[PDB]
C-alpha cells in the first residue's frame, strides 16, 4: 500500500525521550523488539539521568502505534504513514493533576523504526500519587481511532492507574496522529484499538528501567441496520 | 427481593424530560419495553412541545443503564440500585459548541421503571450543526465504566456525530451513578460498556416523533498475568 506490506517484516525499534516534570529534566532511552503479526512485544526502557522523578506508570504511552495489530477491513492509520514517517501531538491530562504534552516523530531505517520524543510534565502535584510514585497499575482501555481531516487520525482514551491506597488517577488522552508525506492516504472511520499493558523491574538491568509489555489490536462494533 | 432477581421478567418504561437550550424550554415523553435478556430495546418519543428546538441526536442518551446486558462475572450496578432506586448527574461537553447538564432519577413501579429528567443545553452555536441539525448518525462507542467510592459507578465515553459534510461533532460525557439506598451494595470493577444506536424520525403533524434504538452490553478486556 505499500507501508502494511513494510510491517510484514519483524522489526526493531529505538525511542529517545527528551523529558521534563516540573522543571526538573529527564532522559528515557527505550528499545524492542516486534515480530510479524505484532499486537504483543516488549519494551526495554532505561532512565539515563539516574532516577525518574516521576511514577514511570504514566509514562507507558510514550514507550509504537504501527505495532498494534489490525484486522482485514480496518485501515491501520500508523503503517500507512510509512515509508515517509508520522507525527503525533499527544495530551494527557490528569485529574486534580499535571498534564503531558509530547511531540513524536518516527522515522523508518530499513526494519528499525527511530522515535524521538519531546515531552513537558507540567503542573503537577509534589504530593500526589504521580510524583509519590503511588500508582500501582495501568488499567487496559478501549481507546476510541476518530478521522482528523484527509491527512491524520484522532485517538481518544480514558487511561486509568490505581493508587496504592486503592484509588483511581484518571488521565485525559488526545493524540493526532499526522501523515508527514504528500500523496493522499486512506483515513480508517472511527473504530477502537484495545490496548493492555503491564510494566516490570528486573534485576537483570541494574539501572533505573522497566520492561513493559502491551497488547495492542483494533477492532469495530457491529452496526444495526435498522430500529425494529 | 431486590436487584438483577427484579429484572428477570419483560419490563417497561416512561421518561419525562423537562429541558432548555439556549433559553428554550422543551419537554419530552418516551416509552419503550425491554424484554429479558435485555441488552436490545427500543425507545418511543415526543417532544410534547411541538418542534424540538436542537438536533434530536444529542438527547439520544437521555431516553436506561438497567436494561444493558450484562454477563455473570460482572456487577450490573444500575439493576443493584433497585428497589431503591439510582440517580443520575450527567454532563456532555461538546467541542466548540455548547454542554448539556442533566440529572435523572429512576424509580421502580411494578415492572415500569420511571425516569424524571432535567437537562440544561447551555452555550450552543446558533449556527453549529446541532441548533441547525445538521447531525446524521451517532457513533458507536466503548464506554469505560469505573467505580466511584461505596454508593457510586462513574461512566465516561466520546460520543461522537457525524455531520452532513462528513465531519464529527465529539460530545466528552461523564457520567455519575448513584445508589439511593442505605444498604451495602457491590460495585464492579473497572469494564466496559459497547452502546449502539439508531434514531428513527417517525410520522409527526404538530409534535416530533422520534424512535430510537439501543443495543447495550457489557465486557471487561484483557489483564496481563
Ligand atoms: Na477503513
Ligand atoms: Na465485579
Amino acid at each position: 500500500e505499500g507501508g502494511p506490506a513494510l510491517f510484514q517484516s519483524d522489526m526493531t525499534f529505538k525511542i529517545f525521550i527528551d523529558g521534563e516534570v516540573n522543571g526538573q529534566k529527564f532522559t528515557i532511552v527505550a528499545d524492542g523488539s516486534s515480530k510479524f503479526p505484532h499486537g504483543d512485544f516488549n519494551v526495554h526502557a532505561v532512565c539515563e539521568t539516574g532516577k525518574l522523578p516521576m511514577s514511570w506508570k504514566p509514562i507507558c504511552h510514550l514507550i509504537e502505534p504501527f505495532f498494534a495489530r489490525y484486522p482485514d477491513g480496518i485501515s491501520h492509520f500508523a503503517q500507512e504513514c510509512f515509508p515517509e514517517g508520522l507525527s503525533i501531538d499527544r495530551t494527557v491530562r490528569f485529574e486534580n493533576d499535571g498534564t503531558m504534552t509530547s511531540h513524536h516523530t518516527y522515522e523508518l531505517d530499513d526494519t528499525c523504526v527511530v522515535s524521538r520524543i519531546t515531552v513537558n510534565c507540567d503542573g503537577f502535584q509534589p504530593d500526589g500519587p504521580i510524583m509519590r510514585d503511588q500508582l500501582v497499575d495501568i488499567l487496559p482501555n478501549e481507546t476510541h481511532m476518530f478521522p482528523h481531516g484527509p491527512n491524520a487520525v484522532r485517538q481518544l482514551a480514558f487511561i486509568g492507574f490505581t493508587t496504592a491506597d486503592g484509588g483511581l488517577m484518571m488521565g485525559h488522552f488526545d493524540s493526532k496522529m499526522t501523515f508527514n508525506g504528500s500523496r493522499a492516504i486512506e483515513i480508517p472511520g472511527p473504530h477502537f484499538v484495545t490496548i493492555i499493558t503491564k510494566q516490570m523491574r528486573d534485576t537483570s538491568d541494574k539501572r533505573d528501567h522497566v520492561c513493559q509489555r502491551e497488547v495492542a489490536y483494533a477492532h469495530s462494533v457491529p452496526r444495526i441496520t435498522s430500529a425494529i
